């Protein structure tokens, strides 16, 4: 795209980041309220709020993928870039699918809530997040390839990629930990467990938001360096 | 006011009536959903929907009081009209107060829901409706006075007033019936009772909406007859 | 307004006239279908179609009043013009009120239809039309005053005013005739009467549409002569 | 506008000219058919075809006015140009009004044809054409001013302006002649006269089409010279 | 564009070149027939054939400009390239305008032919050709810039550019010669002159076709070298 | 644009200049307070105030670029002007990008402040300013071209351009000096250095504000001279 | 506009005239104080007071232009009136521009005062005044046209226009004289010259105030005569 | 308005009447002093006192017009009343305009007094009074209509209206006489004439004060009768 398109889309990206931050703060609020005064309708409303937070994350990742396609068309594709963009477009579609899946089981839970339904819903949230994580790993791989293809020497870019690789390994570890406690919950579901689990989910989402911040710093540094 | 003001306000009134009808249909839907698949979070969400429906009714009654004030200033006050308008303005303020009361105990229920809280909330809904009923009786008394003061001979107006008086006596009977089953619920609260009770509430609200329709026909006939 | 505004508004007027003609043809169709195969749901749907046709007529009269206000501001007010425009604005508001009244009793009929309700609805249609007639008389009086104030000597204009005065006296006679058969129906209501009556209504509406055509010719001739 | 807009609009102009020529040929055909086998339905259909031909001329003049506004914004306004463009915009609106007037009396004739209605319709066609003529005189005055403002020395332009001034004086004379035979017809209406008159109308329209051709040559020469 | 678009468009270009060659051969035929048996209707038909040949050249130049825009978007704009492409787009629009001008004066000649009209038409053909020449000079300048911007070392490209620069200077000389004999004809118009002149026109068009062949060799060599 | 648009936009420009001056005074205040009582939270708040001051500068440069686009469309583009405006539009987008980058690392510093983060933030402020400088150099080159294209002989304009060229060379020198001390700080970071550095930043911003004042004097003189 | 709008705006005009008179008296005071005790800070403060006086004059001329637009819309435009109002709107925008220019060089003088800066400031005041003069000449030409268009025979109006033409020619002569002494000062700048010059400026402003008084008498007479 | 508003405004009216009486006595004093010891500065100061007396009359008429607007809104408008109130509001604005005109030529006289200026000032006073007279005639017509609309049978009101009509005819005669001697003065201006004229002015003002007294008695009787 043109510099006007790229710049406009980065303004939309930073707007989406501000909205994502605000939603993360709100989710932390309702997580505290649930911790202090846990109840069945509180659990249902908290889960629905988590679903809307995830939908904001998905829109953030869509805008990032759009910006990257404009950036790569600016610089030019390469073999490894083209294979990573085909992987990115696949993961984007898989995410839209899992987003619809999550929203539909959310509506089932809202209509007919029960503890078993909360367990199933939490496990489906953990699978949706694992798909977001894979989307972020592919986006990070694309940015790694774009920087290596440019041969960009900016120490600000190298520093931001060291941050992005650290955030990616941290996000893998947090994803594994969340799948582990999810398998615990599935074995021993209880309201106290549902609360501890939703807490760990909110920590995982916070780590994903940090990942999206680092990704946005890499995009901004690249767009300045080209 | 001028004929433009009255006509504009009647456009706002008919818009509010269409909105009220739409909300009544929606409320009947969720009442059926609650009847078929009753649950605690369904009860909480149903009660919150009743609160938003009542807020729409209150705005309808506010617009009616505004129209009547413009109509009476058009025709001129009289002793009994002025005394009924002072009674109307008092009842309007009492309704704004009870509306805030209901919204605040609604937020308490949403935050900390339980069966006892649902009973208390249903009793406060029944008191809010009883205040709406008194508001409608005073508005009907005002229209009765305006027509008798004009000495208006239109048989369409007399017919609509016979409808309005029948609807008013019906609304007294329905209010008494709802207070009776409310005193039963308070004595013997149960989920099955909470469901049967919310059903009776929705029937009472439907009768109030019929009353507001007849009231709007009387206002339209009066504004045409002057 | 400016010549661009007036011309645009006359394009809107001629568009509304084409729509009105199309609706009149459609209404004649359903009148024939009702005559051939009369039934209760056919009666209800015919009345609802008459209500939508009347709403189109009312929008036509609104556009005519707008155009006349722009024309008079173009030429300049005069004592009799200003008094007639205040009479026109009053009749416009009264018409918006009666339009809402009719739509609301239409919804009552649709929801709770019966032969008595059809009679009451037909009488309310006849009153709505009588208000349309008064709106047309005031609009014709305004155009008579505008032409006399300009002192316009065009024989095409004089001819169109002879047509407009003939159409106005014809419309008074037709209105009286329709009120007469309405008083018959109210005395002796029957399905055969409801059919004959709805036929006479549709004839009356056709005469109103002829009046609106002549009115539009007068506006076009005036706007060309200034 | 940009050179792409001007070129596109001149392609639209030449397309409209080809369509206008085709319509003129068709109109000459039906004029001959009417001359050979004159009849009432032939007269009505011939007049309706004249109305559609005039609508094509009006669209041609709208496109010419658009092109001139883009051309003048290209060169820059001047006092006499701006006053002539305000005269052009007024004449454009007056023409849209008379076009709607003509179409509506056309529909009246088609619906209720008679010899008197044919006379009135032919006279209204002659007035519509006289308005087209005034539109063309203003467009020619604008082009005269644009060329004199540029101080353009091209002998091809001077030749085309000598053609345009000759065509304009010819069009004044032909318009006067057509108004003269129209006043004859109005005095002595007969089918033989209606036929001879429609023939003279079609000759007048042909002269207007020649005027529009010369106007388009002037626009093309100007757009090449800037 | 993509390699599929570029290749398809070059297939369209070579198709247009074959069509242009065929048309040039046909035009030489009718030029000989006119030389052997010159006559007024032969002159008119020959001129119309020249107009259709020029229209084919114009379509060829449109396709060349399209291909160049796809090629430059492939390589990237540069200051001098962007300024030459804006000059090219201007010349393209000027050519579409002059093409319409020529077609319209062609139709005037066909309808009302005379020796004076043939002289004027031949002079307008010579001006149209001079515009084609300027279009070709700009296209050649664009290709010169594209090759210099790539820094392309292919001796086949350098050879084709030496041919293109020689053809361009030859085309300037031939254009000047044709304007000289055109000024003679305008001074001393005669049928023998019209024939000798149309012969010189056909020679000039043949030189333009040679220019378009060399241009196409440069485009093909560039598209292979990138 | 019209004289109203240009004048309104220059009123917005002078309003932005007054706001920029006020912000510069405020920044000098807090710079002194930091010098007298330096502390980590004082450093963080000072840096955030510098970021808001830079955002005001960026809005000032956007309004200047808007005015220049209206001015050039008033006079007409030229080759060197169009190339400089494309350079300006690119630099405008690059500035919006770097502005978002700065705001995001500002939020990172505010959330997780430390001395290392202050060093990195100061280096990013110096890069943002260097981009503002490049924006101002391009704007000055554009104004130089507009004046030379008009061939404007006003001695007031020549004087203001000698001021603008002196301010531009001064701004280059100050930018280089600030990058030099930034490389010192990066080598030897300390609180005392951070303070001395923020002082030099504020001096650099003051020089940019002088540049924007001279630019506005040139725009005002040009708009009067056209 | 309506009689209320015109009258209100004339109340604003007479208020602005009273304020202008008061400011002229104050400026004469400080002019005398400067003459008696001339000094650099006295010169700076006197010049700033002259700038605020000129800003009051500019607001006076804005209100006058507003009133004239309401008056002409009351009576109706004409060709020469419309061209003079376009000239007035242009001069109004040019004045707002020169007003901003003056205020900004005023702030430059206040911040960095010197004898050279005082000379430059006085020359810019003289240019600002020359623009005020042109604004007043255009306003007087508009009033001359409005009166001639009305064909107003009132001897009070003719007398006031003879006064207005005399004041206008006097203002031209005074403007030329002030430009002459300005060219002296620029040639031979000295504190004694700066003082003598500021004296001549204050005399010129007094003559402008007399012009605005006569203009207001003409507006009042016209508004009474319409 | 309310009875409190009407009563308060009538208290303001009676206060203004007392002030008007006091001012009339003072003006008679200075008229006598001028008669005994006539001189140019006595003439100037007397005229300025007449201007302040006229300003008091204008404020009296404003308060009366306010009271009438409250009274008519109390009773209700009618066709002739509404047309007279529009005439009253117009005359009120025209009077505010002529009041400003008089005050401004008063300031011109005070600043630059001379015998010619005194004559011109006296003629402008006589025109100002003629506008006051027309204001009073319109106010009397409004009161005549208000009383006739009420159909008020009070003999006190009929008597006061016979007084008001006599005062009105007397005021017409006195106005004509004053215009006659004003036309004498304009023909034969002299100090002895200026004195005799100011005397006749003071007699006219006394008649206006009698008119305002009768008008206020009629308002008081009406407000008691409603």
């Amino acid at each position: 795209g043109s510099e006007e398109e790229i710049a406009k889309a980065l303004e939309e990206l930073v707007a989406s980041l501000a909205e994502l931050k605000r939603a993360t703060l709100k989710l932390l609020v309702i997580t505290e309220e649930l911790k202090k005064n846990p109840s069945e309708s509180a659990l249902v409303s908290h889960n629905k709020a988590i679903v809307e937070h995830n939908a904001i994350i998905v829109e953030n990742n869509r805008i990032i993928a759009a910006v990257l396609e404009l950036i790569v068309r600016a610089v030019g594709m390469t073999d490894e870039i083209l294979l990573a963009l085909l992987e990115l477009k696949a993961s984007t579609a898989r995410l839209k699918v899992a987003t619809a899946l999550l929203r539909m089981i959310t509506e089932e839970l809202k209509k007919n809530p029960s503890e078993d339904a909360l367990v199933e819903h939490n496990r489906a949230i953990v699978n949706h997040n694992a798909i977001i994580v894979e989307n972020n790993r592919i986006i990070a791989a694309v940015l790694e390839l774009i920087v290596r293809a440019l041969n960009l020497t900016d120490e600000e870019v190298r520093k931001a990629l060291e941050e992005l690789k650290a955030s990616t390994a941290e996000l893998k570890r947090a994803t594994a930990s969340l799948r582990a406690i999810t398998e615990e919950l599935k074995k021993n579901p209880s309201e106290d467990a549902l609360v501890e689990h939703n807490r760990a989910i909110v920590e995982h989402n916070a780590i994903i938001v940090e990942n999206n911040r680092i990704i946005a710093l890499v995009l901004l540094l690249i767009v300045l360096a080209i």
